[PDB]
């Protein structure tokens, strides 16, 4: 079973505690010995990187299956992808909380971030077409990403607590994020 | 001293665990019995309301003391007030984390929100003059506030982590927030 068992327990622990979360707690909650966690994942940094790839691949798969390739307007394409992104976060709140904490942790390797980006080429090209050049720079990209993740999580939080207005929060959050991060 | 001790313990606890912070943990960390905490605040909600107003009064005093009335441009003024807001959060990171969790909690009374709203006349009027109608609305103001606090907290987090570019994060964060939340 057990590699999956370790990834799910790391998901919940990091959602709750961020990377400050406990390999003992993780291994325990996965029903295995801690030295066993380290046989599957040689280090904590490798568990963090591997977990991030697994969670991003699930999120990406979920967005890709909803992609209407007929749309070519950058704003309309980005909107329908945001809808999908927020939907996944509403369905998997711990999985999203874990991605956001790992993303901003600066414990992700350059190789990991590029492999994550390559999971959704159309979104990476959308970033290239649409995001302000300052937020695509090496110096401020991480901040751009942090602002995006803040806006997306706040949208998920308001939507999750008031389902009746969820579609409107999702629409208002998209328009706010688009004005915040894109070319004037 | 016991009430102030409970409010400082409550600040630290809610900064770390949100309104899910335990009243057992709060009281112990203040050096008092949970029973005594409920002598000062008969419900968890009354502690939330009182603590919110104490932290907002502190934040508002800090911004009012820094206000430069020589700044007659609405955007530049908003910007100088943003600078003071971020500066207060960098000086008091538990205070700003607690304010954000309390502000989005749905536990604040109508009367609490009204008292908060008229601690800073100049800001209230700038909000009325500048913010998009939808983020003033009874239905979506709370969401607008949540987006603002998410962008402000993210700006503080990046400035605190990478202090060599703090000024740049503060300026970029302001401009992104201004685009996200203000009128044509
Ligand atoms: C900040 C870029 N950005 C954009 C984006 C925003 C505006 C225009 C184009 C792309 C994005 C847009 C949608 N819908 C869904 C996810 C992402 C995304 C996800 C992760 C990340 N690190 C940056 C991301
Ligand atoms: C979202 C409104 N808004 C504005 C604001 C934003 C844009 C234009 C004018 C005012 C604001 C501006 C600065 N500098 C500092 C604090 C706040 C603020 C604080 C709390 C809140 N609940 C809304 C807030």
């Amino acid at each position: 079973d057990k590699k999956q068992a370790l990834l799910e327990a790391a998901t919940q622990a990091i959602a709750q505690s961020g990377i400050a979360a406990s390999t003992a707690v993780i291994a325990r909650n996965a029903g295995v010995a801690e030295g066993t966690l380290f046989r599957y994942f040689a280090t904590k940094d490798e568990l963090i990187n591997t977990l991030y790839l697994h969670l991003k691949q699930d999120l990406c798969q979920s967005m890709i299956m909803e992609l209407d390739r007929s749309i070519t307007d950058a704003k309309m394409m980005t909107r329908f992808i945001w809808n999908s992104y927020i939907s996944w976060g509403l369905n998997h709140p711990a999985r999203h909380r874990a991605i956001r904490q790992l993303a901003v942790s600066e414990k992700l390797t350059k190789e990991t971030e590029q492999r994550a980006d390559d999971m959704f080429p159309e979104l990476r090209d959308l970033c290239h077409r649409s995001v302000l050049m300052v937020f695509m720079s090496d110096e401020y990209r991480a901040f751009g990403d942090g602002l995006f993740l803040a806006l997306a999580e706040t949208t998920m939080d308001f939507a999750a607590r008031d389902p009746a207005r969820a579609g409107e929060y999702i629409a208002l959050g998209f328009e706010a994020m688009w004005r915040a991060l894109t070319r004037e």
